[PDB]
């Protein structure tokens, strides 16, 4: 289910501070009659690549972006004529190269040396540390050996097709129903192949977009529920760091409405962590007036600011252990938001040890609790590698 649709970005500006070294992008985006969304969806986008990427293509290969082709026996255009520039966005061009890949192109390598160390990178442990490890890609190779004959259409066909990027709607549905946000951080380096800079595909073609651009996307709903509850009494606890923020954005503008409606909201406490509120907090002026409104109770963690300790949401929330197990023992929900292999698993942690301290039981019993409140639908998580 990728029921896509084309449209218009209606705002795109930039959330880090002037001068920060990093970026993270706020993008507004209408929908058609025939979409609509909901807190905690997804909006998938079908992305470009960038030029820099499509003319190191159309460079290794000698070719003009416009010289139109034909192809025929990867989603590819097939017997139809069609220009080098278009067709380059339809494929991914920085993953890692695969081994039929490499064999294509020893099989076209007449510098012996260089076959020997494609055919090197075939090994298991040679293609997990230098391929897979590195994100070595097949155009950096065939940058890397130029006379390697492989030829324009043989890449092209040996690619896999362009994918989606999902990014979490930070806006609710209840202020405008054919309006959505998202909120993007950009990926951006050196990249870890060693071949020069290193650009994320998705995520800086959206940087790079403009009022009145149109975009390709489509609404996307996950398997896993990531609503607010049902009564907006109902104990939140929300940790969302980072562009983690983002689907909690969404809860905030929902809660907000609800109040402007006449329903009591109960409590709701937003766990953000940034490096500084000179660099990257982003949305600090609505989450600041959203917490004098009483639509929630903002804690936040500075991993660098000068004269302080390092501090992370974990951090934060241990401190605050005795309450939030007292709110959960209440009948809270918990979610988290934002970086799945370091940050929420050290975040689940701490809860389950303020858990285990609280209550004076063991490190399983802390386990089956936190199991035991999944199950029951309370532990939601909308994190992302
Ligand atoms: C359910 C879900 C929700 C998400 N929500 C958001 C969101 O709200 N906001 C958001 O910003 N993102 C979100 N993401 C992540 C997002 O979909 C994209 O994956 C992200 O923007 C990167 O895609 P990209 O095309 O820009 O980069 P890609 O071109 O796909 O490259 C991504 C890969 O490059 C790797 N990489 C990073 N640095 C380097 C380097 N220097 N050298 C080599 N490789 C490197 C990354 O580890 C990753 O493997 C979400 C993902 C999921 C699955």
């Amino acid at each position: 289910m990728h029921g896509a649709f084309s449209t218009n970005v209606v705002a795109s500006k930039e959330l880090q501070q002037p001068g920060s070294a990093r970026s993270t992008r706020h993008l507004e985006i209408e929908l058609p009659k025939e979409a609509s969304y909901q807190e905690g969806d997804h909006l998938g986008v079908i992305p470009r690549n960038y030029e820099g990427i499509v003319n190191r293509v159309t460079a290794r290969f000698g070719l003009d972006a416009s010289q139109q082709i034909r192809l025929e026996a990867a989603h590819l255009p097939l017997a139809k004529t069609v220009s080098v520039e278009e067709l380059l966005q339809y494929v991914e061009l920085q993953d890692p190269v695969t081994r039929t890949q490499l064999r294509a192109m020893a099989a076209k390598t007449v510098a012996p040396p260089h076959k020997v160390e494609l055919e090197a990178l075939l090994e298991k442990q040679a293609y997990k540390e230098q391929v897979l490890a590195k994100r070595l890609t097949m155009l950096e190779l065939l940058e890397k050996y130029p006379a390697c004959e492989m030829k324009f259409s043989e890449f092209i066909a040996l690619l896999p097709s362009i994918r989606p990027r999902y990014y979490s709607i930070s806006s609710s549905p209840r202020v405008d129903e054919k309006q959505a946000s998202i909120t993007v951080s950009v990926v951006s380096g050196e990249a870890w192949s060693g071949y020069g800079e290193y650009k994320g595909i998705a995520s800086n073609y959206l940087a790079e977009l403009q009022e009145g651009d149109t975009i390709t996307c489509f609404i996307s709903t996950p398997q896993s529920e990531f609503t607010l509850p049902k009564d907006p009494e109902t104990p939140l606890i929300m940790v969302g760091p980072g562009t983690g923020v983002a689907p909690f954005r969404g809860f905030v503008q929902a809660r907000k409405q609800l109040k402007e409606q006449g329903q009591s909201l109960g409590e709701a406490h937003l766990y953000f962590g940034c490096r500084s509120p000179h660099e990257d907090y982003l949305y600090q002026e609505e989450l600041e007036n959203a917490q004098s409104e009483g639509i929630i109770t903002l804690h936040t963690a500075f991993s660098r600011m000068p004269n302080q300790p390092k501090t992370y949401v974990q951090h934060v929330m241990e401190q605050d252990g005795k309450k939030l197990i007292e709110l959960l023992d209440q009948g809270a929900h918990f979610y988290i938001c934002g970086d799945g292999s370091q940050m929420a698993p050290a975040v689940e942690a701490t809860l389950m040890k303020s858990y285990a301290d609280v209550h004076q039981v063991s490190e399983a019993d802390a386990r089956l609790w936190l199991q035991q409140l999944e199950e029951k639908g309370r532990y939601a998580k909308d994190v992302w590698a």
